[PDB]
């Protein structure tokens, strides 16, 4: 119960809000039924519209109208926009030559540039270019500010989740608004957009921008406008609220736009009713722009164009029916749309198996416009996985498609043509940035780069501190002319060993052989060099990995490889080998197919046995270093090492042979050498994070070998691909990967055939970053190259999409 009968009287939008049952005048309030009885009346005023007019010059104030034109509306800081344009012969912001902000020329009594962060919903990223003749406002701050091309919203692709990333800097599954609607088990409560439940707090985690600038005693405009409130008022308001005394003023604002997004899902991102958003946009941004520029705070602000997500082609008919695939479609609840999340309708049902709704819904036609997983077999890059509120059952939908539980619930709700909610590579997805100020650079173009990095750059503008996140600080420095923060390479603690030969090779009992007793005084010394680290500079170019937690392990030297080897795992945590463009490819010789070899530099009780992988009937093996690529027949004994060995599926070991027998030597041509480095991944609990021993769920039968969850490989060459990888003298190009380790290809529909027509392409979806490879494994790479290291952290958070322009 709220008693709407107090007064808004001189507190239209308030900043602090008030305790109920005393009724609330702040821009949140219609949303609760709170507002007082005469907050349109005072606070939604409307009269004369949102220009002057010559007429209106000079004017005597009436304090019912909209905006004001008198003489003394400047120093009360409400003036319509226009004003000093239309009463005073000024010209409109967009119509002067844009000159380079060397420093934030500000009022006194400002002690830091304000920002001000203006989102656009479904602003897709080609939007810029494509209706760039009817935004002049947009295309200036874009021309004169920093911009990237794009930039990559998270997974998913739906409004709330990257908003609420936008300003905490944290993945879906850590803020917890993993979708537009949810269900929480713990709570036992559903959050949808319409309503009020979305309101109550406990949804909300980590700590967004505005409670970040609070607690460290900086003031926040609100990050939520009620819908009915037009797009003028917000701007007018955020401009009286840039007028308070130093001591109320905020230092971040918010703008938020409900276009050009609520258009697209009507008419398609391209609609010909699309152009009309998209000048109305510009218009309001030229209305702020021109407002800053009358409180002569347009080269004060910085000012920080972003949308939250793009929009893609979907109309009714391209819907995937589950009661296509499904008898029992009645005992499930599907959450529908571009993305699919299935549980059981009751959990009364015990009769209710994921197991068999999946396989049920693999493979099963032709053309299948989704693919389902456990969310724990989901492309790693889509951190989308470690929330209770994320179903077991998800259904990644092709571009262009919806998926929908029965033909009743899409007639019984063609409505729409736009949609979005898909994987975060997609092209239609991907949204822009642009930033305009003191504190950015200017007429720059940086790459382009992914919204969870925002949060810290937006504190590094502010001057706070960041809460914990998942951006990576320092990878954003490129965008600033100052205020950069000077990130330092994370600490070592774990030194590893370097063991020499202690072994002799009766004292293993490994049930290993090798046909390897075949027979010099040149090349006896020139084979313990190589195991000394002779080779060392052609294999490991960019130093050591730093392994960041408490183990126990030893770098093994080898003519074509060095590895790091856990004694805890029983196997490499990373392995590194160069492949000039030269190399060639070999084959493993018949008398060698099943050799493994004991490392004489490693004890029996610290290594692998070939007994475990006999027994272990669903378990076989690979290798890191790859055979095929040995640099010498004598060379190649080295890779059957059993310190090179690792635990592999038969149905795995198809990707990870092809990969290793025909990709890299394909790389290798394309790029100019590659320098590689691969290694295992163990993550039962999908939290993205390395597991600690403990958290290991499955073992070689009868040993103590892991099985990993994932293999990864890190490919680095040169930018400048006319010097060779292991020569490199400027920036650097890298892809990577996190292949998931499984039993079956059932996610590839493809593989019962040939390799070559279906393995890039799983490889392909699980790209990754270093950086996604760096939290799953705790080792840092890149640790000694001639860049700088703002410079690594940005390729560290690379991600190649394999999309085209
Ligand atoms: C992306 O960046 C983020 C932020 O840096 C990373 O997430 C962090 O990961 C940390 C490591 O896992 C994690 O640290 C844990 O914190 C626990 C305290 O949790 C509270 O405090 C934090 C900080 O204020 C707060 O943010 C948390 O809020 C979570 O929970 C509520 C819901 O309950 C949500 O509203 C909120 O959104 C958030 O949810 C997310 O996080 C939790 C995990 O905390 C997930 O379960 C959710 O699914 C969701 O993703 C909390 O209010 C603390 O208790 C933990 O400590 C245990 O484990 C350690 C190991 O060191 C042990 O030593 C401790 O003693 C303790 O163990 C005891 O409890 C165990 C579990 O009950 C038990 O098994 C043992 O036997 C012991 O008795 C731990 O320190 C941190 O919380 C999150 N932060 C956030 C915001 O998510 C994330 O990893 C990054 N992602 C990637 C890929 O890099
Ligand atoms: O992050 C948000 N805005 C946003 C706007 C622009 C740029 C980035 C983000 C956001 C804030 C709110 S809220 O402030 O009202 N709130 C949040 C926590 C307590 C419940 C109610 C709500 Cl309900 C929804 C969103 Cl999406
Ligand atoms: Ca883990
Ligand atoms: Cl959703
Ligand atoms: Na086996
Ligand atoms: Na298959
Ligand atoms: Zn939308």
């Amino acid at each position: 119960w709220t008693a709407t009968s107090g007064s808004c009287k001189g507190r239209c939008f308030e900043l602090q809000e008030v305790g109920p049952p005393d009724c609330r005048c702040d821009n949140l309030c219609k949303s609760y039924s709170s507002c007082c009885h005469d907050f349109d009346e005072l606070c939604l005023k409307t009269a004369r519209g949102w220009e002057c007019t010559k007429d209106r010059c000079g004017e005597v104030r009436n304090e019912e109208n909209a905006c004001h034109c008198s003489e003394d509306c400047l120093s009360r800081g409400d003036c319509c926009t226009n004003y000093q344009v239309v009463c005073k012969g000024e010209s409109h912001w967009v119509d002067d030559d844009c000159e380079e902000i060397k420093v934030p020329e500000c009022p006194a009594g400002f002690v830091r540039p304000p920002l001000i962060i203006f989102s656009v919903d479904g602003f897709r990223a080609s939007y810029m270019k494509k209706g760039s003749k009817v935004m002049p406002n947009i295309e200036k701050l874009r021309s004169c500010g920093t911009h990237a091309p794009y930039m990559r919203p998270v997974y998913p692709t739906k409004t709330f989740p990257n908003l609420y990333t936008l300003a905490t800097g944290l993945y879906p599954e850590s803020h917890g608004i993993v979708g537009n609607s949810m269900y929480d088990p713990v709570f036992d409560a559903s959050f949808h957009l319409r309503g009020r439940e979305k309101f109550n707090h406990r949804w909300w985690g980590g700590q967004p921008l505005w409670i970040t600038a609070t607690k460290q005693g900086v003031r926040a405009g609100t990050f939520f406008w009620s819908v009915s409130i037009p797009h003028e008022r917000r701007i007018l308001t955020i401009l009286q609220w840039l007028s308070l005394p130093d001591n109320e003023r905020p230092s971040v604002y918010a703008f938020y736009s409900e276009q050009p997004d609520f258009s697209g899902h009507k008419y398609g991102p391209f609609g010909p009713e699309m152009t009309n958003p998209l000048r109305e946009i510009d218009k309001t941004v030229g209305q702020l722009m021109d407002g800053l520029k009358q409180l002569r705070l347009h080269r004060c602000v910085n000012v920080i164009f972003v949308g939250d997500h793009g929009m893609e082609d979907v109309t009714c008919d391209r819907t995937e029916f589950l009661s296509n695939y499904l008898t029992n479609v009645d005992d499930i609840t599907l959450v529908p749309g571009t993305l699919g999340r299935i549980r059981a309708k009751s959990i009364n049902n015990s009769k209710y198996d994921p197991k068999t709704i999946i396989a049920a819904l693999t493979c099963k036609k032709p053309d299948q416009h989704f693919k389902p997983y456990m969310k724990q077999h989901l492309p790693k890059r889509l951190h989308y996985a470690n929330n209770r509120r994320i179903e077991d059952i998800h259904l990644l939908v092709d571009r262009r498609w919806h998926v929908a539980r029965k033909p009743l619930d899409v007639y019984k709700k063609c409505f729409f043509q736009g949609d979005h909610g898909f994987d975060n590579k997609v092209n239609s997805m991907q949204t822009v940035f642009v930033g305009y100020g003191p504190t950015f650079k200017y007429r720059t173009k940086v790459p382009p780069f992914e919204n969870i990095e925002l949060y810290n750059v937006m504190c590094d503008l502010l001057g706070l501190k960041p809460a914990p996140n998942n951006g990576t600080h320092g990878s954003l420095n490129h965008l600033l002319r100052t205020n950069t923060f000077r990130p330092t390479m994370p600490d070592e603690v774990s030194r590893p060993n370097y063991p020499g030969i202690m072994y002799l090779q009766s004292e293993f009992d490994l049930g290993c052989t090798c046909d390897d007793k075949v027979e010099n005084k040149l090349e006896e010394l020139n084979k313990r060099l190589h195991t000394k680290g002779s080779t060392k500079e052609r294999h490991l170019l960019y130093g050591r990995p730093a392994v960041l937690y408490r183990t126990s392990y030893d770098i093994l030297y080898h003519t074509d490889f060095e590895s790091g080897y856990s004694e805890i795992f029983l196997m490499p945590l990373w392995t590194s080998y160069t492949i000039s463009k030269q190399a060639e490819v070999s084959s493993i010789p018949e008398h060698l197919t099943n050799c493994v070899r004991p490392d004489v530099r490693v004890s029996p009780g610290f290594s692998q046995n070939c007994l475990a992988y006999k027994n272990d009937k669903q378990m076989s093996y690979g290798f890191l270093f790859p055979p095929y690529l040995s640099s010498s027949p004598e060379a190649k004994y080295d890779a059957f090492l059993v310190t090179n060995m690792v635990p592999m599926y038969p149905a795995f070991k198809r990707v990870w042979a092809y990969f290793q027998r025909v990709l890299v030597k394909k790389y290798a041509s394309e790029r100019n050498g590659v320098n590689v480095i691969s290694g295992p991944i163990f993550d039962y609990n999908y939290d993205g994070l390395r597991d600690t021993e403990d958290e290991i769920k499955q073992y070689v039968e009868g040993s103590s070998i892991p099985v990993p969850t994932h293999y990864y490989s890190i490919i680095t060459s040169c930018l400048d691909f006319t010097q060779p990888a292991d020569k490199c003298d400027g920036p650097l190009s890298v892809s990577s990967f996190i292949l998931p380790h499984r039993p079956d290809n059932d996610e590839s529909c493809n593989s019962s055939e040939d390799e070559s027509k279906w393995v890039e392409e799983l490889m392909k979806m699980h790209t990754a970053r270093v950086r996604d490879i760096e939290h799953l494994t705790g080792l840092d790479f890149y640790r000694k190259t001639s860049r700088s290291y703002s410079e690594i952290l940005t390729l560290k958070t690379y991600l190649h999409t394999y999309e085209s322009e």
